[PDB]
């Protein structure tokens, strides 16, 4: 399969609203990685997502903002904040998806992603008013939620900064139905192979625009060469 979670190893998150060149795109989209998730207006969204259809590799969009839905994505992942503080980042998102675009939810494949930041110091924890500032048993509590609401996606998320690897590995001895992602850091090979250890599905996001061959080698890394 292509657009069944459960077999995925690796994927690339790019925001639409930075720069990558046309000729690191199409590597990035031909590496072997599982997927490409578009996530951080609908205008940049629409020009980077028909920039990678071109392409096979599946196609996310990550639904940050209602007003920025568009169509034409393998997959629709909308996350569910479970440490959020505010319940637009719980359901809200959703339930403005439903009443707003209910024929177009109909018609595309829709992913509930359940999501737990984890860094208390990036913006997205700021932006969703998560709390952020969690142990080890908060997390795996949060863990354990998402499997209970089987959630096909647990993201554990540290943004910017590698998260400790034994609140991975503690994260996926709760999760059955859950696919664990993590993203959190990685922007190299060794790394990638070290979290692709506990982690289903590891996350390299940032790295792209700051070391593009280095993250490159990821893929390989975690899916074998």
């Amino acid at each position: 399969s292509l657009y069944d979670v459960t077999e995925w190893k690796h994927v690339f998150k790019l925001d639409p609203n930075k720069d990558l060149p046309d000729e690191q795109l199409e590597i990035l989209c031909e590496s072997g990685t599982d997927a490409v998730i578009i996530g951080g207006t609908e205008d940049n969204v629409l020009r980077m997502m028909s920039k990678v259809r071109r392409f096979l590799v599946p196609c996310v969009l990550e639904v940050s903002a209602i007003e920025a839905i568009v169509p034409g994505f393998d997959l629709y992942f909308i996350p569910s904040v479970l440490n959020s503080k505010n319940a637009d980042w719980i359901v809200g998102m959703h339930q403005k998806a439903m009443k707003e675009y209910g024929e177009l939810m109909s018609m595309e494949e829709i992913v509930a992603e359940g999501y737990c930041i984890a860094n208390p110091d990036c913006k997205a924890a700021a932006l969703t008013e998560a709390d952020a500032d969690l142990n080890m048993d908060d997390i795996v509590a949060y863990a354990r939620v998402s499997e209970l609401l089987q959630l096909p996606i647990f993201y554990l998320e540290y943004s910017g900064v590698l998260g400790d690897i034994e609140a991975v590995k503690k994260t996926k001895a709760v999760l059955e139905t859950s696919t664990l992602f993590y993203g959190g850091g990685i922007k190299d090979a060794e790394t990638a192979k070290q979290y692709a250890e506990h982690a289903d599905v590891i996350v390299v996001g940032n790295a792209v625009y700051e070391d593009f061959d280095r993250a490159l080698k990821t893929v390989a890394a975690v899916k074998g060469e």
